[PDB]
C-alpha cells in the first residue's frame, strides 16, 4: 500500500506545515502536525477543556462507530519550546492520503497548553519519530507509520515541504520526480528515539565549504534551523546589522538586507538553502527588524534541522531494519 496527502503552511511565514487526516467511522478530518521529532498522535477533542479551544476541529470519539477507548491509558508530553498536552487514549481508524490504520491510538486531549489554543490552524499533532518516544502510560503506543509500514509497498515516509508553498508527505514510495540528481543517504541513530544523523559541514553563502560533523535531528516539527553557536556566528556576520537580541531571544537582522545562502552537506553532497528561506519576518507587526531563521542550539543541547532546512530538501525518512535518512536537492 502507499499514501500520498497535501502539506500546507499555516501561514506566510511557514511558521508550521499540516496536513488532512481523517480519522473514525465516518470519517473526522482534522489537519495535523506531522512532528518527525515526536511519537504521539494526538488530537482536540470533545474532552478538550472549553476554555483551551480557539477555533480548532475537535474529534468526538462518541460519534466514531470505531472508536474504543483504552481502559487506564493517559498521555502527557512537552515539546522543545514549553508547549503541553496531556488527555486520555482512544484507538480508532486513521487514514492519511489513502493509506488506512485500523487501531491507531488516537490521544484526546484534555488540555493543551496555550500555544496550541492560540494556534487555530492546528487540530493536533502526527507524531513520526520513532515509537520508544510514544508518552501513552502504563502502556506505549506505536505511531502511524510503524502500524502501516508492514503494509507498505516500501519502508518508507518522504517528506517535500514547500516554501510558501503547498507539499507533500507520502508513504511506501519515492517519487522519483520530485527531486533533482540522486538521494544520497545518510547513516541515523535511533539512541535518542529520532530521526539522528550527523551532517558533514557547512558553508555560508559563496564561501567555502568547512568539513565538520554536526550531529542532529531531522524534524518536520521544528520550524527554523538550530546549529551551534560557531555555526550560527559564522552565519550572522556575513549579514550586515544582524546582531543576536536578548529580549528578542535570538538573531534578528534590517528587514532590508539581502540573506546569503546556508548550505549544509549529507555526506559529499550539499544541500543549499536559499538565503529568504532564512527571513522570518518583522519581530513585531510593522518593525522593521526581521527574525532569522537560523539560530543557536547552544541551550537546546541537540541541533535541530527544522523545517528551514528540511524545505530545501526532498527527505526519505527509510524505516528499513537499520534505519537511515536520504536527502536530494529540488
Ligand atoms: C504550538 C506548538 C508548539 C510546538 C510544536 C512542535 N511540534 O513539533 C515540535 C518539535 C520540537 C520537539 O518537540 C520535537 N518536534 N514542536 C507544535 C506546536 F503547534
Amino acid at each position: 500500500s502507499t499514501g500520498s496527502a497535501t502539506t500546507t503552511p499555516i501561514d506566510s511565514l511557514d511558521d508550521a506545515y499540516i496536513t488532512p487526516v481523517q480519522i473514525g467511522t465516518p470519517a473526522q478530518t482534522l489537519n495535523l502536525d506531522f512532528d518527525t521529532g515526536s511519537s504521539d498522535l494526538w488530537v482536540f477533542s470533545s474532552e478538550t477543556t472549553a476554555s483551551e479551544v480557539d477555533g480548532q476541529t475537535i474529534y468526538t470519539p462518541s460519534k466514531s462507530t470505531t472508536a474504543k477507548l483504552l481502559s487506564g491509558a493517559t498521555w502527557s508530553i512537552s515539546y522543545g519550546d514549553g508547549s503541553s498536552s496531556s488527555g486520555d487514549v482512544y484507538t480508532d481508524t486513521v487514514s492519511v492520503g489513502g493509506l488506512t490504520v485500523t487501531g491507531q491510538a488516537v490521544e484526546s486531549a484534555k488540555k493543551v497548553s496555550s500555544s496550541f489554543t492560540e494556534d487555530s490552524t492546528i487540530d493536533g499533532l502526527l507524531g513520526l519519530a520513532f515509537s520508544t518516544l510514544n508518552t501513552v502510560s502504563p502502556t506505549q503506543q506505536k505511531t502511524f507509520f510503524d502500524n502501516a509500514k508492514a503494509s507498505l509497498d516500501s519502508p518508507v515516509f518522504t517528506a517535500d515541504l514547500g516554501y510558501h508553498a503547498p507539499g507533500t508527505y507520502n508513504f511506501g514510495f519515492i517519487d522519483t520526480t520530485a527531486y533533482t540528481g540522486s538521494i544520497t543517504y545518510t547513516a541515523v541513530s535511533t539512541k535518542q528515539g529520532f530521526w539522528e544523523w550527523t551532517s558533514t559541514g557547512y558553508a555560508v553563502g559563496s564561501g567555502t565549504f568547512k568539513s565538520t560533523s554536526i550531529d542532529g535531528i531531522a524534524d518536520t516539527g521544528t520550524t527554523l534551523l538550530y546549529l551551534p553557536a560557531t555555526v550560527v556566528s559564522a552565519y550572522w556576520a556575513q549579514v550586515s546589522g544582524a546582531k543576536s537580541s536578548s529580549s528578542v531571544g535570538g538573531y534578528v537582522f534590517p528587514c532590508s538586507a539581502t540573506l546569503p545562502s546556508f548550505t549544509f552537506g549529507v555526506g559529499s553532497a550539499r544541500i543549499v538553502i536559499p538565503g529568504d528561506y532564512i527571513d522570518f519576518g518583522p519581530i513585531s507587526t510593522g518593525s522593521s527588524s526581521c527574525f532569522g531563521g537560523i539560530q543557536s542550539s547552544a541551550g537546546i543541547g541537540i541541533n535541530i534541522f527544522g523545517d528551514v532546512a528540511l524545505k530545501a530538501a526532498f527527505v526519505v525518512f527509510n524505516g528499513a531494519t537499520t534505519p537511515t535518512l536520504g536527502f536530494a536537492s529540488k
